[PDB]
């Protein structure tokens, strides 16, 4: 009944109880929980209560841009797009005009690698700490170009490049858009840069977009040809970067300025998207909120949902735990103790966790006032980086297990399991995953949990490839994450082994594979 | 009850208590002063207690631009803006379009380099004066370039400069802001000066910007490439300078004029930013203010916060010590009798205190008067000029203690300390601090204090180096701060040995070691 700001939604109703239902505002009693309603909690002092210039009414009740999604429609979810270039195929010609010698070769771009390239693992994990460190933390904007049609050959051959000169570089290019809106008037600035020598500056200027981009979307639509950069002339390069280039390094690509316009409704007819600015409100959204991205093995989200100061009990700003914000950022079904995507399970037991220093000791922090031992139920502070990997494969011995084949002597018929059930064991247990299934010249990462109810009875691994290794671990009472690793290579070779002899005892369940990244191959 | 300015803080609470929670303003009474509530001061003759475009209540109450820092919402605090310009990487071609001869060289800026380079320091300091005199006090407007990637070699055989000719210039730039408040319309002016020939003046424009920068980030924002000089066209040199910054002079580069606006909350909707100037409140900030640089290892910040007139009966103003002011303008967490920024302690003894020839003798003048001998106990006057340095690495056998290496023959069960605890010497003292972990090339001091409760009993310490050297040191019943400077050089060296004999009864504590400014080198 008693209004704060300049939104419909009152101060009892602000905080604590959160529904709009047909552009009306009731609160929150779980008797529509899953009738389309879910319970929200925004700031009483601001409407705004994201960084967004929305309030938080206009933001909740349908009330704004359609092309906005529905995953910011929770107040302290900000409207916020994130816009980066992929690269598809990279040909190299030797003449500035556009004959001459010219190589062309597919490239594929990966988006959240150099975050997630500095990553070391150890075999266990100290305390409750289930997660990893990166070296850095990047956003969703840079990109590394990896040729995968790269047989023995050196790009000097295709090009004759003797002493001094080069030739000219030309890409092929898709302009996607990865957050929670909309983006009108698209002027990216993007740099070519080759380990810090960056080759030119491209700006993608107005004719060669189109005055839209929705969210999760490329300029060129789906399934189309690449644009290729000459609608606005050629890049040129020198005979330094092409054995760089050749050997080990790969070539990067990075939106370093991007500009534009949003839209909103007008007060009788069709949306106006002229006075308004993605540049003037960028840094109020990234101040409040932390950031979160989210990473499958074929998309990938970032979302700023705003969060408290906890040395400023004058702020008065919601305050959620990770679980809450994941879901209700995200969008999540909530299973009983359990968060689901569309089919992803997803736990911090079930996909890869990544945090930059800053966030890792926070959580360090956290974790032992913790009565608990979990890293989902810990309240978000402003301002940290929180990386979510979905893993290639993953089984708990329940209903998920989308493995490209099954094991042996498998005993799922238990329940003392972390989710129901687990896999007993017996004696070996085998799984012989194929070459081309995975990607070539990469590095992954093998996972699972161990349980003992016995003394010092223990396991070994062998992970047979190109890189073999045997390892000897001892599992306890308590459950045991490890993680062992291995790389691949081109698709020549054998299968992909790997072996766990136990003795019978010990307890294995939900088990999974994740890429990292991949390695050089030699050239 | 008496309202005098148009601030609805009234008389009797623009000054002797000061709290704003909730929109509403309270007295002081110390029932919530760790709660995340500071207490502060305003005028009671002016609205805007600071130079700053806002009035006491604007500013303190969270009623304005949340990209102003909070350390600015002191009232005594002005949203002062400086921009300064890193420099990256310098590559010398000889053409005009962007082929030829070209090099490329790694360059670090540092911004408080001049500033403290003319700081003398005495090994006996007189008086309560424990700090010294720098000959010039300046901001953080200009940079001064150091060239890392340096072997024995000359620039001008890597271009082949016979008699006038010469290359031309270019160069990789970041664009920081320094300072409690933020820039939208950057419009400035950087001379790129090589010992008074100013190469060129370079103009940022407002495309290669976008037009944002926050306090303490640059244009590059973070992990980034820094932006280039060729989006506008290139530098020339000539056959003067060749070896002038071949053999003794480094490239400085300073920022002169800097133009844009600031952002003011409209009536109706978001932030405003086209009818304000970053010009204007800055000759009424820098003149009612002193100017106090503080200088980290990894940062700097540079502050004006308001001083008092002490030849003025009429003027009521707020009035701070030198601690007070240090709180008040970057937040700071007291324990008992020490200041503390996030982790360093910051006291008059635990870091170098840095003044112009004007401050550092009022300083010295108002050390005559004062009981106590110390140098934070001294209220700020204005147009005065403050430099604050952190040590490198700083010891004082207590809680804090981050030096990589590790001291011997070290007896901290002992308690007549300056800070508590403090080490007992009974034969040699000895520090193999290794030449990875100091910078090459640039003056180190090892400073410390000693105390004797001895007649005559002394101590001999020696730095060894490239340079060696011994030295003979008489400690007494007080406390004295002594200070031996050194020089480190490149990596292909031995160890820097610290040792000192003693004979039983001197005692140390608080010692650190500080870098003041980087030295020319044979090329
Ligand atoms: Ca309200
Ligand atoms: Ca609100
Ligand atoms: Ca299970
Ligand atoms: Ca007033
Ligand atoms: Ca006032
Ligand atoms: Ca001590």
């Amino acid at each position: 009944d008693l209004d704060t700001d300049n939104d419909n939604i009152p101060d009892s109703y602000e905080r604590n109880g959160y529904t709009i239902k047909d552009l009306i505002a009731v609160k929150w009693e779980d008797s529509f929980a899953e009738q389309g309603y879910k319970k929200y909690v925004s700031n009483y002092l601001e409407s705004n209560t994201a960084g967004d210039p929305y309030t938080d009414y206009e933001k909740a009740s349908g009330s704004f841009d359609k092309a906005i999604k529905t995953e910011a429609r929770d107040p302290l979810v900000a409207a916020y797009p994130i816009v980066g270039v992929g690269m598809e195929k990279l040909i190299i010609s030797t003449n500035e005009h556009a004959q001459g010698k010219t190589v062309s070769r597919a490239t594929t771009n990966s988006k959240t690698e150099s975050n997630t390239a500095g990553v070391s693992v150890n075999v266990g994990y100290q305390n409750g700490f289930t997660a990893n460190v990166t070296t850095n933390y990047s956003h969703t904007t840079d990109n590394s170009t990896a040729v995968q049609d790269s047989n023995g050959e050196s790009w000097n051959t295709g090009l004759s490049i003797n002493k001094g000169e080069s030739a000219y570089i030309n890409a092929n290019v898709r302009y996607y858009n990865t957050g929670t809106a909309p983006m009108y008037k698209v002027t990216p600035t993007t740099n070519l840069v080759l380990d810090g020598d960056t080759l030119s500056t491209i700006k993608a200027q107005e004719n060669q977009i189109g005055n839209n981009l929705s969210p999760g979307d490329t300029y060129p639509k789906k399934g189309l040809s690449p644009l290729a950069l000459n609608t606005s002339r050629l890049i040129p390069i020198n005979y330094d970067q092409l054995k760089k280039l050749d050997a080990g390094k790969q070539i990067k690509l990075e939106t370093t300025q991007v500009s534009g316009n949003f839209g909103t409704k007008n007060s009788s007819g069709q949306i106006v998207t002229e006075g308004n600015s993605w540049s003037d409100y960028i840094s109020q959204i990234d101040s409040i909120s932390a950031s979160i991205i989210l990473d499958t093995e074929n998309e990938s989200y970032e979302r700023r949902v705003t969060a408290k100061n906890l040395q400023d009990p004058e702020d008065k700003t919601p305050e959620l735990t990770i679980g809450e914000a994941i879901e209700k950022a995200f969008g999540a079904t909530k299973k009983d103790g359990l968060l689901y995507f569309n089919d992803i399970p997803i736990d911090e037991s079930c996909v890869e966790l990544i945090f930059d220093d800053n966030t890792a000791n926070k959580i360090k922090d956290s974790l032992k006032t913790l009565s608990d031992k979990k890293i989902y139920n810990v309240k978000l502070e402003r301002g940290m980086n929180i990386l979510i990997k979905t893993p290639t494969y993953f089984t708990n011995f329940d209903d998920y297990n989308n493995y490209p084949s099954t094991w042996s002597n498998v005993n799922t018929t238990n329940q003392d399991g972390l989710q129901g059930s687990a896999n007993k064991l017996n004696g070996e247990t085998k799984i012989k995953i194929p070459m081309s299934e995975l990607k070539p010249y990469k590095r992954y990462v093998f996972s699972g949990y161990s349980k003992d109810p016995l003394t010092s009875n223990s396991i070994i691994v062998k992970i047979k490839a190109k890189e073999e290794k045997t390892d000897y671990l001892v599992p306890e009472q308590g459950y045991t994450k490890f993680s062992y690793e291995f790389e691949t290579t081109e698709k020549d070779s054998s299968n992909i082994e790997i072996t766990l002899i136990g003795s019978g005892t010990t307890y294995l369940d939900n088990l999974s594979i994740t890429e990292l990244n991949s390695t050089p191959e030699i050239l």
